[PDB]
């Protein structure tokens, strides 16, 4: 195999208690909040279809003019405690927060740039307030951090000269300064989730991504670091040139979850999917009619899908410029929350069950060999087919919400019909299996 100084560090899955916690959490929320919430995808009376947090790009807005949006940053309805309560009611165990998105505006009063919350009418340390409020509810906080920074002239998209190399070096020192600052100001952070690391400039500096991961693990014991940060000696990203995952989990699947039949390889490493409610809006966008908006069951389906394949799922929110959430997002949080309250035993601290996928829905495995059937598609046959692996027998089936016994009929070796419940639950539901050796 290829000689590497900056390839994969972990052999298989980390199993220290912090990584176990990161994994067992399973369901998180994402917060994309930045200057982009003010225009909300509209620039000079025109609504753009592109992702709102990218509006500076779509509308060709110079750095100086975009960043003047700071003068309007005054989220008067913001209440960190109420944000924390919303997250708790939704059943999220963690929240990932945009500390600085591509635009380069910091949600914490960084010492290293003037483009921060400190220099707006609101003045207050938003990041600090959220970290405390979430933590007070027993919710872990993860930091989103964009390496790419449209506010800083030293950023480069590629290195094709000594000049680029010198500027980028300065940029990387500035970046390191911000990272160490976050890590030491907010020592309860559990994860750094890097974004804007896809450029050729970053690929040519694999050494730096490995140093950034080491630097943070040294500052925050047990911290998690995503694969999206990492490039190796050859510029190959996420997985090194020997095929081994870099960082602590694979971060991806924003557009496409792993196929439950063809993508079983993913069960071999920790991973996390983040998802938007509309097709592709992360930051606040004023017009959600421009693309398909996922219903609660469609989101729940994805959450279970991820867990059923040994992955976490994170649901994105784009708070309004006033510091409140749109009613579509409040409804989603509440609907997920109701369902999680009923059926979350099949999600929290669950993993890949090792069973062949069936059409009615998903399996998840509890930590102590509970096998949960999560039914999204109710069979007219009134029979849920279960094909067990070699050695496995189904001893009992129980409806999760009521404890009622569910009929199990053996149909052939390694195959059973689990009866649907006597009364249709009328929403996606869970049947718990007692299995044996
Ligand atoms: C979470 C998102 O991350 C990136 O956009 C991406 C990056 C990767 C994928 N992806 O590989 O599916 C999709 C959107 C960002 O540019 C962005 O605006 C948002 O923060």
């Amino acid at each position: 195999e290829i000689p590497l100084k900056y390839g994969a560090t972990n052999e298989g899955k980390r199993q220290d208690p912090a990584m176990q916690k990161f994994r067992d959490n399973r369901l998180g929320a994402f917060i994309h909040w930045g200057l982009y919430a003010i225009p909300g995808g509209e620039w000079n009376g025109k609504v753009y279809g592109g992702a709102a947090e990218w509006l500076k790009s779509w509308a060709k807005v110079p750095a100086d003019e975009w960043l003047k949006l700071m003068d309007q940053w005054n989220p008067t309805k913001f209440d960190a405690k109420k944000w924390a309560k919303m997250a708790k009611e939704m059943g999220t165990k963690y929240v990932k927060i945009t500390t600085k998105h591509h635009e380069g505006f910091c949600l914490w009063p960084s010492k290293y740039t003037k483009y921060t919350v400190a220099n707006t009418p609101y003045k207050r340390d938003i990041l600090g307030e959220l970290v405390k409020a979430y933590n007070d509810e027993g919710i872990d906080v993860h930091f989103y951090f964009s390496v790419m920074d449209w506010s800083n002239p030293d950023y480069r998209y590629d290195i094709k000269s000594k000049e680029d190399s010198i500027a980028f070096s300065r940029f990387l020192e500035f970046t390191d300064n911000q990272l160490k600052e976050l890590a030491t100001r907010y020592p309860t952070v559990k994860d750094f989730w890097f974004d804007g690391t896809w450029d050729a400039s970053v690929k040519k500096n694999g050494w730096w991504t490995a140093h950034a991961e080491q630097m943070l693990k040294e500052l925050v014991p047990g911290v998690a670091i995503n694969s999206r940060l990492r490039a190796d000696d050859k510029g190959k990203r996420h997985f090194d040139s020997n095929g081994r995952l870099m960082g602590d989990y694979e971060s991806g699947y924003e557009r496409r979850l792993p196929d439950p039949v063809k993508d079983l390889k993913v069960t071999q490493w920790d991973w996390e999917a983040c998802m938007t409610i509309p097709e592709n809006q992360w930051g606040y966008h004023k017009d959600w009619s421009l693309s398909y908006v996922k219903t609660p069951i469609e989101v729940i389906d994805r959450i279970v899908h991820a867990v059923s394949m040994g992955g976490n799922m994170v649901v994105n929110f784009g708070p309004q410029a006033d510091g409140d959430f749109r009613p579509e997002e409040k409804a989603m949080a509440t609907a997920i929350g109701k369902w999680m309250n009923r059926y979350g035993k099949a999600v929290y601290a669950c993993d890949y069950a090792g069973f062949e996928k069936q059409d009615w829905g998903y399996y998840t495995r509890g930590k102590n060999d509970e096998v949960y059937m999560v039914v999204f598609n109710q069979p007219y046959s009134e029979r849920l087919i279960v094909k067990t692996p070699k050695g496995i027998t189904v001893e009992k089936a129980t409806l999760l919400t009521t404890g009622e016994d569910i009929t199990v009929v053996e149909t052939t070796r390694n195959e059973y019909n689990v009866s649907v419940p006597k009364k249709n639950p009328g929403e996606p539901y869970v049947i718990q299996l007692k299995v044996r050796a």
